[PDB]
């Protein structure tokens, strides 16, 4: 007997059986030919196509978290920080409790507009020969032009740098780590997994909060809607965006006065820091295992609803964070309703939404902090919001609950399989609706497998339209939960508390 | 007269406002102190009194 194997006996034929190219870079249409050289009279009976998409953008809203009353979050945190502003100010000020935490979330709103346009500055150097898609599907995603961003490189610059220049002359409170937490989500760029050829998540504002101060009556914060994705926005858009957000505070007195206030307060150490820009500054697609477990329990609430939003049988539902001074005693008031789509008509796939989610996670053994910050994105309705009139085509919901930031869509950019396959944007909810026609079916599973190329994508709800019935969380899972609404209100509630937080004086 | 020297400033309560948010003080800790001892009763087990809890 010998016993040696025919692998070691001839281990050059096996070598040379077996070289074949991998890492095909990504951002690129692959024919996959025939093996069967006849089936070319099955015209759409065989795909010879594959595409991988590369970017899959989380519109997000920042929020303060259901404000019904005085007794909220976000007024015991106002109280709070009032108290420690105006215990370290001692003198005389006109400004309540409420207009300091306007003026901060007014101040956020700015820094999550800041760090928006320092990533599309910080996105246009990224290349890599393995991932076509940089960087242009991610500037797509974010709604400009990308090659006003080439063409004009000094000119965006240079309104960054003096959009950090304008924004950064007014103090915010480093100690609060809801602004630590904007930035930490909306200035990275994240991989679904650490290889290189890897799917990129970010996260795009949808819209922003304008300060809107007004007449007598308190302050009103209301909705300024960001470019979507596949806007091909310029610089002037983005500089008259920047100059409606700050148009009622440059040259400012009350907010001199409150930005001086939180500067004498809280000292020049502990303030919020923007980033500088220059040609050297680039952002590199990081792996965090946390962003990835929040985008997979993201729940998306739909579209804000503004005052240009003719909802038949719900007047008065704009999204808008309202301070008057007659009204709930002069609290700072948020609830807006969900499952709006943009369009005056019921959107059935919001009823997918009306059963508990799951709450999915690696591994098997879970930390609280863990737990806490899966959850983060997650909105369960709770009700239905009543319609006031006779008929009513929108359905509208009133959640629970929901934490600093709401998931408004998600956007996937691909390539398309037809010539001359330029970039494709497909905008979509948790819940997909399929309606009964040929053209609906193969582009909805196109669509599920383009999701289910990312790693912690979010859980999907279809429904379809001849069968009547949705279909529930199309996802794969690992170590699941089954949550409620009054388990996410809680953990809700505590993070909002969490998030604006501020020390003692001693 | 021992908070307002020490808090130099313009203050607009009365000293009866401040003493009825004392007393008001006084019931929220009798009742964070009654709660807790609803839940720190709640762990009391002893054979020989079964009374507990």
């Amino acid at each position: 007997r010998n016993d040696v194997a025919w692998y070691a006996r001839y281990p050059h034929i096996l070598e040379e059986a077996t070289r074949l190219p991998f890492a095909y870079p990504i951002g690129q249409y692959y024919d996959t030919g025939y093996s069967v050289a006849s089936a070319t009279e099955w015209s759409k009976y065989v795909d010879t196509s594959l595409t991988i998409p590369g970017v899959m953008c989380v519109n997000f809203t920042p929020t303060p978290g259901e404000s019904y009353n005085k007794n909220s979050p976000i007024n015991i945190a106002a109280q709070n920080v009032y108290t420690y502003v105006r215990h370290m100010n001692s003198g005389h000020a006109n400004y309540e409790q409420a207009d300091l935490m306007m003026y901060l979330l007014a101040m956020d709103s700015l820094y999550i507009f800041h760090s928006y346009v320092r990533k599309i500055l910080a996105i246009s150097k990224l290349y890599t020969p393995v991932n076509k898609y940089f960087p242009r599907a991610l500037l797509v995603a974010l709604g400009v032009d990308p090659e006003d961003v080439f063409a004009n490189q000094a000119q965006w610059e240079y309104f960054v740098n003096m959009v950090a220049y304008r924004a950064g002359a007014f103090a915010a409170p480093a100690s609060m780590t809801y602004y630590e937490r904007h930035a930490w989500m909306s200035n990275g760029l994240y991989v679904d997994q650490d290889v290189t050829r890897a799917q990129i998540y970010m996260f795009k504002p949808t819209m922003l909060w304008k300060y809107e101060n007004l007449g007598t009556t308190g302050t009103k914060l209301v909705p300024l809607m960001m470019p979507k994705a596949g806007d091909n926005r310029k610089l002037v858009d983005f500089q008259v965006l920047f100059n409606n957000l700050v148009s009622t505070m440059l040259g400012d007195e009350d907010f001199g006065i409150m930005s001086g206030d939180v500067f004498k307060a809280f000292g020049a150490d502990g303030l919020v820091k923007l980033l500088a820009v220059d040609s050297t500054t680039m952002t590199l697609p990081t792996y965090d295992p946390l962003i990835l477990a929040q985008i997979h329990s993201a729940r998306a609430v739909g579209a804000p609803i503004l005052e240009t939003s003719t909802l038949t049988g719900f007047p008065g539902r704009q999204w808008q964070i309202t301070q008057n001074p007659d009204v709930n005693n002069g609290a700072i008031i948020f609830h807006p309703s969900f499952g709006y789509d943009g369009q005056d008509h019921e959107e059935l796939s919001f009823r997918a939404m009306c059963s508990n989610m799951i709450l999915n996670l690696p591994g098997e053994a879970h930390s609280a902090e863990m737990i806490i910050e899966a959850t983060r994105l997650a909105t369960m309705f709770q009700v239905k919001a009543v319609p006031a009139g006779d008929t009513s085509k929108p359905v509208l919901y009133l959640p629970n609950g929901f934490g600093t930031e709401v998931v408004n869509d998600y956007t996937m950019i691909s390539v398309d399989k037809a010539t001359p396959h330029d970039l494709t944007i497909h905008t979509f909810f948790n819940n997909i609706l399929v309606p009964n026609a040929k053209e609906n079916y193969v582009a909805n599973l196109e669509l599920l497998n383009n999701i289910i190329q990312f790693d912690w994508a979010p859980q999907l709800y279809l429904t379809y339209g001849i069968a009547q019935e949705s279909f529930g969380p199309f996802a794969q899972l690992n170590d699941w939960t089954i949550l409620t609404g009054e388990t996410l209100a809680r953990m809700h509630e505590v993070c909002v508390t969490s998030m604006f937080d501020v020390p003692q004086m001693g």
